[PDB]
């Protein structure tokens, strides 16, 4: 089934590619590389854990800017290939505030402002940091939008190739791909 899409009607007359790289832009990079200190402030956590989940979550270190990445995901932490998120991406959530964790049964975000969901991602461990879902995920964790818009632009095109990252979240809604929410 084809990619669907909630949004906050604060956000009606914005594009896609608009919002991704100005909430990348709010959430910033919280440096989660080598030779970065690593720590609670900037690991993110999954649900239910340690290392794999059917969700993924990490709050921002510049803001309150938070995101849900929700699927079966997986982390190889040290094992080969190292340092891979992987398995089936079905949603990212953006928004404000995460509350929850697994010893609540789930994230959630207290403002939530988009969501992208059926997104029907499946990358194999052996793609490694290669794969597409780790590339989409990394790239919110570093300040980088661009994996997500191209994922978000192929599926969108797949469902009539007039729709695209350069629509307005309204003009989705008309389309009958996405789905406002009251603010």
């Amino acid at each position: 089934m084809s990619i669907s899409i909630s949004y906050s009607t604060t956000y009606s007359g914005w594009t896609v590619a608009d919002y991704l790289a100005d909430w990348s832009a709010y959430f910033g990079d919280v440096n989660h590389r080598p030779g970065q200190g690593v720590d609670g402030s900037n690991t993110g956590g999954f649900n239910p854990g340690p290392f794999d989940g059917s969700q993924y979550a990490l709050k921002s270190t510049a803001s309150d800017a938070a995101f849900i990445a929700g699927g079966d995901l997986h982390y190889t932490l040290f094992s080969n290939p190292s340092h891979t998120l992987w398995g089936k991406l079905d949603s990212i959530a953006l928004g404000d505030t995460l509350t929850g964790g697994a010893s609540s049964g789930g994230y959630a975000l207290d403002s939530q402002e988009v969501s992208f969901s059926n997104l029907g991602l499946d990358s194999p461990i052996a793609q490694g940091r290669d794969g597409t879902v780790h590339k989409v995920v990394y790239g919110l964790m570093s300040g980088d939008s661009s994996a997500l818009q191209g994922q978000i632009d192929a599926l969108l095109k797949a469902v009539d190739p007039s729709l695209s990252i350069n629509s307005t979240f309204d003009q989705l809604a008309a389309a009958g791909v996405a789905h406002a929410t009251p603010a």
